C-alpha cells in the first residue's frame, strides 16, 4: 500500500468462535458456563475482562467480519493466521468454524489480506488425520486469492500451518509427515507447507529440528511464562534457527489477564501500561532481526490479549478494563507505528 502500507510479513492470531443470539441462536464463547455461584451472563456480562466495541457480537456477523478486517488494515497487518479445528470433529461446543472460512476468505479479500492457519490441538490430532487434513485445507482454500504463502529464500511460495501444542505429539510421528523419507510425507507434493512448530522448552529445539518442522513461533503473550514466550531467550532461538534455516517467529502480545476464567493465575498477568508492555515486546521482536513477527492477539478476549477496540463499560456487576486514557484503536495505531518501523527494517536483512 502507500498510507496504509500492508505488511505481508505481520501476522495476526484470529479467533472465530464468538457467536450470539441473533446470528447463532445463542451465546457461545462470551462468558464460560464454569461460574454457577446465574445473573452474570451476555450481552452484559461476558466473562472477558476487557469489553468489545462490536458488543458480545457474532464471528459469523459479515458486518463484524468488515469490521475486523477494516480493523486489521488499519493495524497494517497483512495476515491473519486463522484458529482452525477440522469440521469433523467433536471438539466444538457450537456449529463447526471451518463453516465460515469461505466468508472469512472473502471480506479478507476485499482488504487485500492473507489468511493462513492455527490449527488447534483437536481430538487425536496426530500424523495421519493432519495429512487428511492439510490436504482439504489447501484442497478446499488454497487457490483462493486471499490463501497465504510465504516466498522462501529459494523463491518457492508455500502455505503456511502454525501448529498449536505441536509438542503433544511425539517427534517420531512428526517426522512421517514432515520429513522427505516419512510414510506419509507432504514434502515435494502439492500439499508441500512450512510447518511452524510451538516451541515452550528449550528442550523442544531439539525435538523440533528431529520432526522435520520449518519453524517456530512462541504464542504466549506472557513474558517469562514459557522459556519460548521470554524475551531474554530470542536473541539465543534466533542464532538457533538461523543456523539449522527455520523461520524464527516471535509472538508479541498487548497485555495478558485471564483472573475472570481462572482467579489464581494472578502471576500471568500483565497489566498493558498504556501500550508500553506492547511496545517494549515489539521492540524486542525487532531487534532479532526476524523473518515474521506474530500477533497475540486479534481477538483472544478471554485472555486479555485482544488489539481488536475495547471501549470502557460498567454494569451492576462488572466494571470492565479498558484503554482509557487512550482510545479505543490505540493497539491498532501502536501497531501500525511498529509495522511499518519493521517494514522499513527488514528490507536491510539477508
Ligand atoms: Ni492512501
Amino acid at each position: 500500500g502507500r498510507h496504509m502500507p500492508l505488511n505481508n510479513y505481520l501476522h495476526v492470531f484470529y479467533y472465530s468462535w464468538y457467536g450470539n443470539p441473533q446470528f447463532d441462536g445463542k451465546y457461545i464463547h462470551w462468558n464460560h458456563p464454569v461460574l454457577e455461584h446465574g445473573r452474570h451472563n451476555p450481552p452484559d456480562d461476558i466473562g472477558s475482562s476487557f469489553y468489545p466495541e462490536l458488543g458480545s457480537y457474532s464471528s459469523r456477523d459479515p458486518s463484524v467480519i468488515e469490521t475486523h478486517m477494516r480493523q486489521m488494515r488499519s493495524a497494517s497487518i497483512g495476515v491473519l493466521a486463522l484458529s482452525w479445528y477440522p469440521p469433523d470433529v467433536n471438539d466444538e461446543n457450537g456449529e463447526p468454524t471451518d463453516n465460515l472460512v469461505p466468508t472469512i476468505l472473502d471480506k479478507a479479500h476485499k482488504y487485500n489480506l492473507k489468511v493462513t492457519f492455527h490449527i488447534e490441538p483437536y481430538s487425536n490430532r496426530d500424523d495421519q488425520n493432519m495429512y487428511k487434513n492439510v490436504k482439504y485445507i489447501i484442497d478446499k482454500y488454497g487457490n483462493h486469492p486471499a490463501f497465504y504463502r510465504y516466498k522462501t529464500k529459494t523463491g518457492n511460495a508455500l502455505p503456511m500451518f502454525y501448529v498449536y501444542d505441536s509438542y503433544i505429539t511425539k517427534p517420531e510421528k512428526w517426522a512421517n509427515l514432515l520429513t522427505t523419507s516419512g510414510s506419509r510425507s507432504i514434502r515435494n507434493s502439492p500439499y508441500d507447507g512450512l510447518f511452524i512448530a510451538l516451541l515452550v522448552e528449550e528442550k523442544h529445539k531439539y525435538d523440533i529440528l528431529q520432526s522435520g518442522f520449518d519453524g517456530i513461533y512462541t504464542y504466549f503473550a506472557t513474558n517469562g511464562f514459557t522459556y519460548g514466550s521470554s524475551h531474554q531467550n530470542w536473541a539465543s532461538l534466533k542464532l538457533f534457527c538461523d543456523k539449522y534455516n527455520l523461520i524464527f517467529i516471535p509472538s508479541v502480545g498487548p497485555g495478558y489477564i485471564d483472573t475472570s476464567i481462572r482467579p489464581w493465575n494472578t502471576q500471568n498477568t500483565r497489566n498493558r501500561i498504556n501500550g508500553k508492555y506492547y511496545e517494549i515486546g515489539l521492540s524486542a521482536a525487532l531487534q532479532t532481526r526476524p523473518s515474521l513477527i506474530s500477533i497475540t492477539s486479534f481477538n483472544e478476549w478471554h485472555e486479555g490479549t485482544q488489539i481488536e477496540k475495547a471501549v470502557p463499560k460498567r454494569t451492576s456487576n462488572t466494571v470492565y478494563l479498558d484503554y482509557r486514557p487512550h482510545k479505543p484503536g490505540l493497539y491498532l495505531e501502536l501497531t501500525r507505528k511498529w509495522s511499518e518501523k519493521y517494514s522499513k527494517e527488514r528490507a536491510t536483512y539477508a
